C-alpha cells in the first residue's frame, strides 16, 4: 500500500496486524479462504465509484458501458464454470442470494423444508432471528442419529407432512455428499421448488469434485468466498425461465447499486475457477480433508458422520468430555483457528456444542499438503488430551509456528 | 496495479475504460462522488478473508482483534461525525439499511409514511416492486404543487389519517432542506417512530451544512458512498436504547458476515470527512450546486423548487418541451452524465420524466469551482436548445473536454 499508510495510520497498523495474523495462524474456519492479489486489486478498483442499478445493456444510469462488460464476463464466467443457464452476480453477499429467492417464489408465511439448523443447516434456512424464520414457516428436515447422513425418508415425510412451497438443501455443516438428485425427486412428489445453497462447496462443483446441483435446482444460491475462492459476496444461477423473476427480486426488489468493483473480482476468482490448477488445488482440498479426518481418527477422536466427502470435518469431542467451546479457545491460545459447532443430536446448546467444525481450504491455499494433514492432527491431539499442561500448549505453539514458518 | 493485468487482461482492460471514463466525462449523477486512493486501498486489502459475523468483542468466530479494531474506529469515527449515541456501520448498503431499521420496528403488514416517489422519495420508502412496499403498507406526503418544498401539512394529515407505525423522512431527488424538528413534532403527535434517510446529504450533515437529525430521529440511515464520499455501502445511527435491537436485526436479522474490508474503507473516509478539508470541500459542492443552479436559471431553465439548498437540482424541461429522457440522451452524446428523474406532479411517467437530475459532489471533488459552474450551465443550455445541430452538439463536446482536459 502507498496511500492507507499516510492517510490513516489507525487503520493501515490494523489492517497490517491481520495481515501478519493470517500469515502467523492455522487457519481451519471451514469458510475461509485466501484470495488472489489480482482479486484484490479487482476490489481496490475505482469500479466503487459507479451507480449501476439494473443490468447490463438495461441500466438506469449512463455510463456503464464499462461495468456492463465486467458484469457479463462474470456472469458468463459463472455460466461456464456451473453449466448454468442464468447467472445473477449482484447479490451483496449469502444472505442476500437466499433473500432474494425467497422474495422471488414464496409469500410472507409460506411453508419451507430446509436441514435442521443443528445438524448442518444454515442460519438463513429458518433460524427464527433470522429474517428466514421470521418471514417464512420453516420446517426441517434432519440427520440419521447414527451415520450423520440425511434422512432422504425425514426429507420425504417432512416434505408430504407440511407441503412447503420451497425446499432447500445445502448446508453450513455438512461433511457428505448432497444427493440432489433425490431432493429433486422429493420436490417434484409434493410440488415444491427445489433450492440448492451450495455456498461451502461452490469450488468443489466447479471442479467436479462435488456433484451439481444446477441440473436439480429450480435455484442455486452460492457465495463467492469460501471454497470458490473469490472476495466476499453472494450469487444465484438458475434456468432461463426464472431469470427475469431473479433479476427483479435482486433489483429492484431486495438491493439497490450492485458494487461493481466486488463484481470485478468475481469475474476474476471465476476465471481462476476455469483454469487447471483450480481444479487441482480443489483436488488437493477434498484429500487434505480425507487425510486430515484420518489423521485425527488415528489421535483417537470421533468424526460427525464418520469421516468427510469434502473440504469440511466436525469432531464430536463427547469422548474427550469436552465442549466445542473449551476446544476452541484452547486451540485459540495455541495459534489454530476453528470454529465451535453443533453435533447433530447435541446435548449441549449452540453457544456451547459438543464439536469443532475444520475445512482445509484456506490451508490448502497457503500450499498445505498430506504431511501437513498429519502434523495438524497430531497439533490437535496434543493440545485437547492435555488443555491443562501449559508446557504441553507451549509445544503446540512451537509446532504451528514451525507449520507456517 | 501490478497482478489483474496479467492474470485478467479482460477484467484490467474494462476496469482501465472505466478509469478513464471517469476521467473524460462531466460527471453530475447526484448520487455519486470519487473515492480517494486510501478508501480504495482499504477496500483491497485482505480484510476480504475474515469471517466477523456478530461485533467487536462479541464475535461468532475467533481471531477477530484486528478487524475489531478497525470495526471499531469505524463506529467511533461516524458517532463524533454525527453526534450520534450508537452506530452500526455493517449494512451492505442503504438498501440493507433501510431494511434492517424496517425489520426493527415494524411487522409485516405495519403503515409506513414515507415522501411520495415521484416527489423526491426513494424506493426503499415503499415502491410496490420493492421489498419496501411488497413487505409494508406504504403510504406517501407531497410536496406543494407550486413551491415543490415537502408540505407538512400534508404529513401530519397523512400520519393522522393512516396512522403510521414509522414514518420516513429524506430524499433520492429533493434539492432543499428538510425539516428533521417538524418531521418528530408529526411523529410525536401519532406515536409513530421517526427514522431519517440521510444518504444524500450525509457529507453536508458532517460539514453542517445541512440540519443533522439525528437529535430528532429514533433511526438515521445513510449510504457511504453519495455526499460522505465514502466507499460503497451502508450505516445505521440511533440512540443507545435501540442499539441492541438495531445491532441484532442487522445480524443475526438480515446479513451473514460483514464486508470487514470495506468496513475499513469506511473508518477512512470517516476520518477524511473529520479532517478541515472536508467541511471546505462540503462548502464547496453546496456553493457549487447554488451557482449551477443560478447559471441555468440564467440559460432560461425552469429548476424544481427554484433553486437548491444543498447538492442537488432538478431541471424542469416541460418549458423546453424535452423530456428527461431526450435530455439524458443528448447530453450523454456530448460527455455530460445526468439522470431522468421525475418532477413533483409530472404528467411523464418515471420511464420518460419530465426532468433531469444533477448534483455537483463528483465535479466538487476534482476541483470544479464557480467558474466551471458557468460553463456547466452554459454548455447544458447549447445541448438543450440546439438538440438537433451536430454542430452545436460537436462546440459541446469541445468544451465538455476542454473542462476535464
Amino acid at each position: 500500500m502507498k496511500y492507507l499508510p499516510q492517510q490513516d495510520p489507525q487503520v493501515f497498523a490494523a489492517i497490517e496486524q491481520e495481515r501478519k495474523r493470517q500469515h502467523a495462524k492455522i487457519e481451519l474456519i471451514a469458510s475461509e479462504n485466501f484470495v488472489s492479489r489480482a482479486v484484490m486489486e479487482a476490489q481496490g478498483s475505482v469500479l466503487t465509484n459507479k451507480y449501476a442499478e439494473g443490468y447490463p445493456g438495461r441500466r438506469y444510469y449512463g455510463g456503464c458501458e464499462y461495468v456492463d462488460i465486467v458484469e457479463e464476463l462474470a456472469r458468463e464466467r459463472a455460466k461456464q464454470l456451473f453449466g448454468a443457464e442464468h447467472a445473477n452476480v449482484q447479490p451483496h453477499s449469502g444472505a442476500q442470494a437466499n433473500m432474494a429467492v425467497y422474495f422471488t417464489v414464496l409469500e410472507h408465511g409460506d411453508t419451507v423444508l430446509g436441514m435442521n439448523l443443528s445438524h448442518g443447516g444454515h442460519l438463513t434456512h429458518g433460524s427464527p432471528v433470522n429474517f428466514s424464520g421470521v418471514q417464512y414457516n420453516f420446517v426441517a428436515y434432519g440427520v440419521d442419529p447414527e451415520t450423520h447422513v440425511i434422512d432422504y425418508d425425514d426429507v420425504r415425510e417432512k416434505a408430504r407432512l407440511h407441503r412447503p412451497k420451497l425446499i432447500v438443501a445445502a448446508a453450513a455443516a455438512y461433511p457428505r455428499i448432497i444427493d440432489f438428485a433425490k431432493f429433486r425427486e422429493i420436490a417434484d412428489e409434493v410440488g415444491a421448488y427445489l433450492m440448492v445453497d451450495m455456498a461451502h462447496i461452490a469450488g468443489l462443483v466447479a471442479a467436479g469434485l462435488h456433484p451439481n446441483p444446477v441440473p436439480y435446482a429450480h435455484f442455486v444460491t452460492t457465495t463467492t468466498h469460501k471454497t470458490l475462492r473469490g472476495p466476499r459476496g453472494g450469487m444465484i444461477l438458475c434456468q432461463e425461465q426464472f431469470a427475469k423473476q431473479i433479476d427483479k427480486a435482486i433489483f429492484p426488489g431486495i438491493q439497490g447499486g450492485p458494487l461493481m468493483h466486488v463484481i470485478a473480482a468475481k469475474a476474476v476468482a471465476f476465471g481462476e475457477a476455469l483454469q487447471d490448477d483450480f481444479k487441482a488445488y480443489a483436488k488437493r482440498v477434498v484429500d487434505n480433508a480425507k487425510r486430515l479426518a484420518s489423521a485425527l481418527q488415528n489421535e483417537g477422536f470421533t468424526l460427525v458422520s464418520g469421516g468427510t466427502d469434502n473440504h469440511l470435518l466436525l469432531v464430536d469431542l463427547r469422548p474427550q468430555q469436552l465442549t466445542g467451546k473449551t476446544a476452541e479457545k484452547v486451540l485459540d491460545e495455541v495459534g489454530i483457528t476453528v470454529n465451535k459447532n453443533t453435533i447433530p443430536y447435541d446435548p449441549e446448546s449452540p453457544f456451547v456444542t459438543s464439536g469443532i467444525r475444520i475445512g482445509t481450504a484456506a490451508v490448502t491455499t497457503r500450499g498445505f499438503g498430506l504431511e501437513e494433514m498429519d502434523e495438524i492432527a497430531a497439533i490437535i491431539g496434543l493440545v485437547l488430551k492435555n488443555v491443562g499442561s501449559e508446557q504441553a500448549l507451549e509445544e503446540a505453539r512451537q509446532r504451528v509456528a514451525a507449520l507456517t514458518d
